[PDB]
């Protein structure tokens, strides 16, 4: 069993040394989380797409041997954690609601949040700033907010939670924001009761009051909060890692800049270079699975390392090169299945606004220290950064 604890924020900030060591031997690892969990890694481009969408690795919670706290079990209820047909009936009832020509709809919006929050960070008299706290986190917290009806006061809390999903100072905090978090939204559940209101809360809450068959009060809980908290600090740190790799690539940064159209492509190369996620949620083999004369028994917790399916050099060549006219095509940032992320179309939109907004208006754009003075959270699931420092003339 492999210790990453033992590694350090050596680790932490460049963990894919240590997964293509572990690619060269083998597909499947039994390794032990920086937290103290004893869980399965796979590794490896090819075995990482298709255990995503092997119906034999279940997101059911059910299927797994590891015990859930009660504060756990009360969001538990969402569609990233189930199969079919709890999964399929779910993810019908807000399908349409993230379609891309749907997003589009939010296109005026979100320019108008990015240009505000560009405003005010433009105002700092010595022209520094963090990118983290001006832009990477109100961005995404601001439009999911407005999309699903969370009030404007009660944002700040949600973020506090969520840094403690991430990094928590100790295990008991992590509970107790998740104890914290479903107690607020039961209670922002309650308070759309009745009112007639048009965000995506009020109708999933009259949806599920027009039929518990449909939606249970346990699934609107857990609705809410998946749609409010998986695209939260994936969003964020999208946004702050491929604004680092851009930073800290000056001549893809210069080629944006001289092109402008090669914008889209950029925002998927930092999906694939430092995307977000560097392993997949929660799988539970349904029965033991063979991977290549490796067995993982049943019920056993396994995390699909996207990160070093990203660095697999026989599906991305020079794996390490940040390049923004690479194709990209066939990343696994936003996952690969039924689960695939229902949110991509937005994400893209908000980065591909965001970046442009920072290259047209940011003369001189720099990262405002070195690459070694950066410092990545330790957590296996998440890739993001503590702090982006930023500069501009
Ligand atoms: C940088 C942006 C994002 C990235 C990299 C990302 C990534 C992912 C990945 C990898 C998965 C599948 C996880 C797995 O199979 O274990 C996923 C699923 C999901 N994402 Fe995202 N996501 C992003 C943005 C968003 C946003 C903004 C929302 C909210 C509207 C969202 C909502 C969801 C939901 C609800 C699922 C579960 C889908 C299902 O199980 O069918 N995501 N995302
Ligand atoms: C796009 C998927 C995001 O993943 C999540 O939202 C996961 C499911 C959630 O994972 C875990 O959160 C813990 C607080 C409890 C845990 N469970 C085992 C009791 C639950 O599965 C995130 C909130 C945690 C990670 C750190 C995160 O923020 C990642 C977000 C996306 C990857």
């Amino acid at each position: 069993v492999l210790d990453l604890g033992a590694l350090g924020q050596d680790f932490a900030a460049d963990p894919y040394p240590t997964y293509a060591r572990l690619r060269a031997e083998g597909p499947a690892h039994r390794v032990r989380t920086p937290e103290g969990d004893e869980v399965w890694l796979v590794v490896g481009y090819d075995r990482a797409r298709a255990v995503l969408a092997d119906p034999r690795f279940s997101k059911d919670w059910r299927n797994s041997t590891t015990p859930l706290t009660e504060a756990e079990a009360a969001l538990n209820h969402n569609m990233l954690e189930s199969d079919p047909p709890r999964h399929t009936r779910l993810r019908k009832l807000v399908a349409r609601e993230f379609t891309m020509r749907r997003v589009e709809l939010l296109r005026p919006r979100v320019q108008e949040i990015v240009d505000g929050l560009v405003d005010a960070m433009l105002a700092a008299p010595d022209g520094r700033a963090d990118l983290m706290e001006s832009l990477a986190w109100p961005l995404p917290i601001t439009v999911i907010s407005e999309l699903l009806g969370v009030p404007e006061p009660d944002r700040a809390a949600f973020r506090v939670w969520t840094d403690a999903f991430v990094f928590p100072d100790d295990p008991a905090q992590a509970q107790t924001a998740m104890a914290e978090m479903s107690g607020y939204l039961s209670r922002l559940i309650d308070s759309k009761r009745g009112q007639d209101g048009e965000d995506l809360l009020s109708a999933l809450v009259r949806t599920s009051d027009e039929d518990g068959s449909r939606l249970t009060s346990e699934e609107l809980l857990g609705m809410a909060f998946i749609l409010l908290v998986a695209g939260h600090e994936t969003t964020v740190n999208l946004i702050a890692n491929g604004m680092y790799a851009l930073l800290s690539h000056p001549d893809q940064l210069a080629a944006l800049r001289a092109d402008m159209t090669l914008l889209d492509g950029a925002v998927e190369e930092m999906l694939r270079y430092e995307g977000p996620v560097e392993s997949a949620t929660y799988r539970f083999p349904v029965e033991p699975v063979d991977l290549d004369g490796t067995v993982i028994p049943a019920g056993d917790t396994v995390l699909v390392v996207l990160a070093d399916a990203h660095r697999t050099p026989e599906r991305f060549p020079d794996p390490h090169r940040f390049d923004i006219r690479r194709d990209t095509a066939g990343h696994l940032a936003f996952g690969h299945g039924i689960h695939f992320c229902i949110g991509a179309p937005l994400a893209r939109l908000e980065a591909r606004i965001a970046v442009r907004a920072l290259l047209e208006r940011c003369p001189d754009l720099a990262l405002d220290v070195s690459p070694g003075e950066l410092v990545w959270y330790p957590n296996p699931m998440i890739r993001g950064l503590k702090a982006l420092p930023i500069r501009w003339r």
